[PDB]
């Protein structure tokens, strides 16, 4: 029947084992899900050579996904938008023609622990039951500093598609956006200001 | 009625004016098209800190688009594939679910001038009449060497879509793949071998 994910029990690509062992409790706490037979889930990681708060300042901007995500034509939150759990955004995504619309809900926002997450709750695309969580972590070794971002999701496998294609699609989207996040924040860190 | 494109008469993003003035004859020769009212066309550029042949070795691999393009699940050319004008490839693209299929024809392959191009001639997506050309150019200044890649396309604007969304879609795809090309070839150049 239902199962618990195992992301917190194996090393995700692009993470070292030493890094994983430092993150294993966070992965258990924030990146575990109970999933049903029609669902899949994945955990992706991205190392970033920038301080945590530099990365978090970008990651946390629910109303400006275009700043670290590809193919965002627009994102609207409506005036009086205040960043609070339950707020929603309408994203127009130009990954194809016509452009897709995704309505997304802010699920988590913890500025102290550097955790956020959202759920897709409308739109005209095929990803159903999509929910993701992103956490940001600082590392240090001999005075050197870096960040690891972890992003996991759960989603329904769409009718007529395999889990492997579903995971390949969502994994590729998340991985490429994490690479943009790394570039944007490493540029920020390099240039200071 | 029909018009000639003007890419060879203005500076595309990410190119310096000095670079453009060196490339203007190539842009006129390889990146100009006669287009009809229902069509749009764009020219994109990418500077790469690697020698021309390092970039060209990758650009020229019609059967391995996955090496510098995002979201390629597979590409099949069939046994006895020989790289000749008229050869075709079946690309499966995982930019959405279900994955798209594009059947593409090799239009140009000039290893001396570093020119290639392809036309989409089948599949189950919406891009109709898509044709692109890619050229690769070497620059030198005071012993320093770099490459510029130019990629242009012509495509039909799909029913119910604006030219601006059509250009935004194709421009973003091409720009992001040119960035992967730059990363892949700059890594190659940095590591030599
Ligand atoms: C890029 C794209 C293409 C689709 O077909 C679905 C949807 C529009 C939701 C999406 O924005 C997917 C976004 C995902 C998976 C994650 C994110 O944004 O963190
Ligand atoms: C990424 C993608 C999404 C689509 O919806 C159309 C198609 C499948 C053709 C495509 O491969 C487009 C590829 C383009 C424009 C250029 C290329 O490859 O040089």
């Amino acid at each position: 029947l239902s199962t618990i994910t195992t992301h917190h029990l194996t090393v995700p690509p692009g993470l070292t084992p030493e890094e994983f062992q430092e993150l294993s409790s966070s992965i258990a706490e924030f990146h575990s899900y109970r999933i049903n037979p029609g669902q899949c889930s994945s955990l992706l990681a991205q190392r970033i050579h920038a301080p945590v708060e530099t990365v978090w300042t970008v990651v946390r901007r629910f109303d400006k996904p275009q700043t670290y995500k590809h193919f965002i034509k627009s994102c609207s939150v409506g005036e009086d938008f205040r960043m609070t759990v339950g707020s929603t955004r309408d994203v127009t995504v130009i990954s194809g023609l016509p452009a897709a619309t995704s309505t997304e809900r802010l699920d988590i926002l913890d500025d102290d622990r550097h955790v956020t997450g959202f759920s897709i709750i409308g739109g005209d695309h095929r990803l159903r039951n999509y929910r993701s969580v992103t956490t940001v972590h600082g590392f240090e070794r001999d005075g050197e500093i870096w960040t690891v971002v972890l992003e996991s999701y759960v989603v329904d496998v769409p009718e007529g598609n395999t889990e492997e294609d579903t995971r390949l699609f969502a994994d590729t989207v998340v991985k490429l956006n994490l690479q943009k996040l790394a570039s944007v924040t490493e540029t920020l860190a390099r240039e200071a200001g």
